[PDB]
């Protein structure tokens, strides 16, 4: 029911070569070469298990959530998410759950930074378990699909899902992998109603996907805001200069926290 699914078909009718420019042309990059070596190589200070931790912290840095106490991180993968909020001052305890298995992001031990407030565990189905409580709630959960139809599907499992999580005044980021779906737009609604906060574009997502996160610090008419994503990745398809701008990857120390304000 809407003008992103013009922008997917135009998507989807690209050649593959035509694809990856556009994937990238005039995105935020996180770069990554010598912490994937490191990592590679065993390595299991500093380093970021993904991009993903540089993704949060955009958002964070930006408060558009503010993770504390007990943070539940939906769909952890190898935990980039994770670990990075095991480094942030009023943390207590970080709680990672994925499904893992072969082909699939399993979590990798790390010792950065407040590790020892961090505990993943792969084999998990979060559909399927019963919400536990807590502080902020975290999800990057949502495979894209070239059919439009079966994302909105996707995506509203996770709105539902998260929906079961949330509470009080929790803190929340949630991947909304399709946000442009009429039904997606719908439930979003109801829950832009219910708890607040508005949907983001993070300049570091690519352009093939049109994923926005409903972080919980944020406002904005959610309509208006899918579109404005919209005509972007459109105006992106025609590009002249199509670089993409880098930035160092985060860095997330070594240690281990104490906790207990004082
Ligand atoms: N039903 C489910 N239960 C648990 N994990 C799931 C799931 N469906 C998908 N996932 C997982 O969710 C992950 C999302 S990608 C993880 C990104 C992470 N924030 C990064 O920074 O490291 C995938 O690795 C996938 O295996
Ligand atoms: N035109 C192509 O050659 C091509 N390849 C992938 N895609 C679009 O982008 C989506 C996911 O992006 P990616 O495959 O993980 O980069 C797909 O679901 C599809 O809609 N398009």
């Amino acid at each position: 029911e809407t003008l992103g699914e013009k922008w997917k078909s135009r998507l989807n009718a690209l050649g593959k070569s035509e694809f990856q420019i556009y994937k990238k042309s005039g995105i935020q990059e996180v770069d990554r070469t010598l912490a994937k070596e490191g990592i590679k190589r065993g390595e299991t200070d500093h380093h970021a298990v993904s991009r993903g931790s540089a993704k949060l912290r955009w958002f964070v840095e930006r408060n558009l959530v503010t993770p504390e106490g007990k943070v539940v991180d939906l769909g952890c993968g190898r935990g980039g998410w994770s670990y990075y909020c095991g480094g942030l001052k009023n943390v207590r305890e970080v709680k990672g759950l994925t499904k893992g298995g072969p082909g699939h992001e399993e979590p990798i031990p790390m010792s950065t930074y407040g590790w020892n407030l961090v505990r993943l565990q792969s084999g998990v189905d979060v559909f399927f378990i019963p919400p536990e409580r807590c502080d902020t709630l975290l999800c990057d959960i949502g495979e894209s699909s070239p059919n439009p139809t079966v994302e909105a599907g996707r995506t509203l499992r996770v709105l539902n899902l998260v929906e079961n999580w949330l509470s009080n005044n929790t803190q929340f980021c949630v991947k909304v992998l399709n946000p442009y779906m009429p039904s997606v737009i719908e439930k979003m609604e109801a829950l832009q109603r219910k708890h607040g906060g508005a949907l983001v574009r993070n300049p570091l997502s690519r352009n093939s996907t049109h994923e926005m996160y409903w972080v919980s610090n944020a406002s904005g008419n959610i309509v208006s805001s899918v579109n404005m994503i919209s005509r972007m990745l459109i105006n992106r398809f025609t590009m002249r200069h199509k670089k993409a701008t880098y930035e160092p990857d985060v860095d997330l120390g070594s240690g281990t926290r104490n906790i207990g304000i004082e």
